[PDB]
C-alpha cells in the first residue's frame, strides 16, 4: 500500500500467534512489542529515547507478519506505550519512504 | 526521492537561517527540535516518547525547509535527543510510506 500520514499509520500485525494492532515507524532502530510470551532465549537491554529509559527482552529470529507481509529478525518485548515496528523489520517488507 | 530504511531516515533541515540533522519519522504525531530560539509566542504541550513524556514549547506557522522542501507549519522545542520532522510536516511535504 500507499499509506499517507494524516493519522497515525497503525498496521494489524501477527506475532506469536497473536494479533496486534503497531505502528510503522521509521524513527526506530527497533521492533518494540507489549508484554507477550515469544519463544526461545533472550537477552536483557535497554531502550532510551524521549523522556528516559525502559527495560526490555531481546528474542531474536521472531516472525512477524505485517499487514499481510512476512518478516523475521529481533524484537524486543517490554513496557513500551505503543506496538512500534522499527527499521529492523520494515526494511524486510520493503518499506521506503517517497516524496 | 525514495528513502530506504536500512539505516536513520537523517535528513539536512533549515530552520532559523541554520542547518540541522533529522530524522524523517513516521512514528511522531508532531516535529520536535532541540533547544533553539525561533520568533513569536509558544503554547505549552506534552510529547510521549518511549520512556515517558516531556514538557515541549510549540510555536506556530515556523518556516522550516526539509531535505530542500520548502514547508511552513508547527514546530515544538524541547529536550529531544534528536531533532524529530514528524506527521505534521511530512505531510505537509507529500511524504508517505510505501511497499
Ligand atoms: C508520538 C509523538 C507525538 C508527538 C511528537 C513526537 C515527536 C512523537 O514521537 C515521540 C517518539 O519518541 N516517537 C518514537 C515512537 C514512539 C511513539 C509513541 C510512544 C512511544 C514511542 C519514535 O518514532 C522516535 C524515537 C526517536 C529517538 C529519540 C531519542 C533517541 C533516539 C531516537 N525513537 C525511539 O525512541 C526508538 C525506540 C522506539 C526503539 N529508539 C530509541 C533507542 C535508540 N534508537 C531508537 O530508534
Ligand atoms: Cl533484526
Ligand atoms: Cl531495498
Ligand atoms: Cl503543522
Ligand atoms: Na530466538
Amino acid at each position: 500500500p500507499q499509506i499517507t500520514l494524516w493519522k497515525r499509520p497503525l498496521v494489524t500485525i501477527k506475532i506469536g500467534g497473536q494479533l496486534k494492532e503497531a505502528l510503522l515507524d521509521t524513527g526506530a532502530d527497533d521492533t518494540v512489542i507489549e508484554e507477550m510470551s515469544l519463544p526461545g532465549r533472550w537477552k536483557p537491554k535497554m531502550i532510551g529515547g524521549i523522556g528516559g529509559f525502559i527495560k526490555v527482552r531481546q528474542y531474536d529470529q521472531i516472525i512477524i507478519e505485517i499487514a499481510g507481509h512476512k518478516a523475521i529478525g529481533t524484537v524486543v518485548v517490554g513496557p513500551t506505550p505503543v506496538n512500534i515496528i522499527g527499521r529492523n523489520l520494515l526494511t524486510q517488507i520493503g518499506a521506503t519512504l517517497n516524496f
